[PDB]
């Protein structure tokens, strides 16, 4: 109805995501006391570049993990708009990345405590891929639910305020969420705190704890996506 944030992703072939609306990350995330596949000569490299995510001319995002040399890049753009509690957000995705070393997501994220992790799904042959809420930064309070992702196109819908979150894939009207988390889930959650909002990610990354080995995998490996709502 009436959006507070959205991005239809229109615009010429080629051409770069809406800079105002979104940050695209220039590098990876520097890591302490990073394992085997977290160490800086192995891990996915993110850009601002063509290569690596662009419009397709046809009302998509491409991001995109390319292997250049020995080093592998892909792509991660955050809003810079933030909302709060209670919003409906959905982004309509498909995932033609469901390789070896690709680690594609789709969440929303703060730099204080907490994060709805919508959809992940990990290229390191060990993780179930999943939907999460997290309490904590630290990764230690969290409740999760596995889901299995195709290559086909899908919506990927959560609503969250106060006194919890819940998530949708297709929804239509009338459908019963997949995974809901009530407040009384998790000692910490965060998400009832007065003036709380978050941003919106989309990211494929490679490598790193999610995607380990990307050897033998299907490069250049292609996260569309039509359009983010949040209404
Ligand atoms: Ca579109």
């Amino acid at each position: 109805v009436n959006y507070v944030f959205a991005d239809e992703f229109d615009g010429p072939a080629g051409s770069s995501p809406n800079t105002s609306k979104w940050t695209i990350a220039k590098a990876r995330e520097t890591i302490k006391d990073p394992t085997y596949w977290e160490q800086p000569g192995r891990i996915g490299q993110y850009r601002d570049d063509r290569k690596n995510a662009f419009l397709d001319g046809k009302g998509n995002l491409v991001i995109r993990a390319t292997k250049e040399g020995d080093t592998y890049y892909g792509a991660k753009l955050a809003s810079v708009w933030e909302g709060g509690a209670g919003h409906t957000w959905e982004a309509r995705i498909k995932f033609n990345c469901l390789t070896a070393g690709a680690w594609p997501a789709f969440w929303l994220g703060t730099l204080g405590e907490g994060e709805l992790d919508i959809v992940e799904w990990y290229g390191n042959g060990k993780w179930p891929s999943a939907t999460t809420v997290h309490a904590k930064s630290n990764g230690g309070e969290w409740e999760t639910h596995n889901i299995a992702v195709d290559t086909a196109w899908h919506t990927w819908r959560t609503q969250w305020d106060a006194n919890g979150a819940r998530f949708w894939q297709d929804y239509t009207e009338g459908a019963k969420p997949y995974f809901e988390v009530s407040a009384s889930q998790l000692p910490d959650w965060p998400f009832n705190q007065p003036g709380y909002t978050m941003f919106v990610v989309l990211n494929l990354a490679v490598a790193g704890s999610g995607g380990e080995d990307p050897s033998g995998g299907t490069y250049p490996a292609d996260m569309l996506v039509d359009y983010v709502r949040v209404w």
